[PDB]
């Protein structure tokens, strides 16, 4: 009925969309949604819609978009909203644009983690 | 004697150096570091070479650049390397040790799913 998707910048490099996948895995693992899908801003596949369009031929009403990024900018404020046309969706269907990942003390500790290499 | 400089993107919006802004104002409160510094690869100030010099000139030797981004990508591999000149400012008698960003880490699973709740 509801579902993830997890939505990352994209990199010419295969770092990014290894990441955004592990990360999809992991919260795969932790069972909490029926339909968890990932997208890509730009350079890969899956891209934003392609994800959305996904979990909504799953059986999802309530798209949960959440954007892997570490603060607000161009990406989430512009693009995305505009790329989720929030400024193909049918009308039994509500997108709910999540909030980035910001100044959260775990990043802070997960910083000082990777101070000391670890 | 080692410095933190957290360094990250830059934005033409505030929000990113907001971000790093908070977040060594936040390593700072834990008192683990003598000194901490931030630098923006891109369009804000302090610039990642500004950053570094004023670890330096604060007394470090050793500098631990971290990485404030989710992967690697050309930024952290090419870009940041280059700007430490770790590749291809700095005296000597101080080395510059190049961290590792973030990746996927459990503690990201765990905001990714506050976020998901609008927590």
């Amino acid at each position: 009925m509801e579902a993830l998707v997890l939505v990352g910048h994209g990199s010419r490099l295969p770092y990014s969309k290894e990441l955004l996948v592990k990360l999809a895995e992991k919260v795969k693992e932790r069972n909490l949604f029926p339909i968890v899908e990932i997208g890509l801003m730009e350079f890969s596949e899956p891209t934003i819609p392609q994800a959305v369009k996904k979990a909504i031929e799953q059986g999802a009403k309530r798209i949960i978009v959440v954007p892997v990024f570490l603060a607000h900018g161009i990406h989430t404020t512009r693009d995305i909203p505009r790329l989720l046309g929030l400024i193909e969706i049918p009308e039994d269907v509500e997108i709910i644009y999540r909030e980035p990942i910001g100044a959260d003390d775990r990043i802070v500790d997960i910083i000082i983690d990777r101070a000391f290499g670890r």
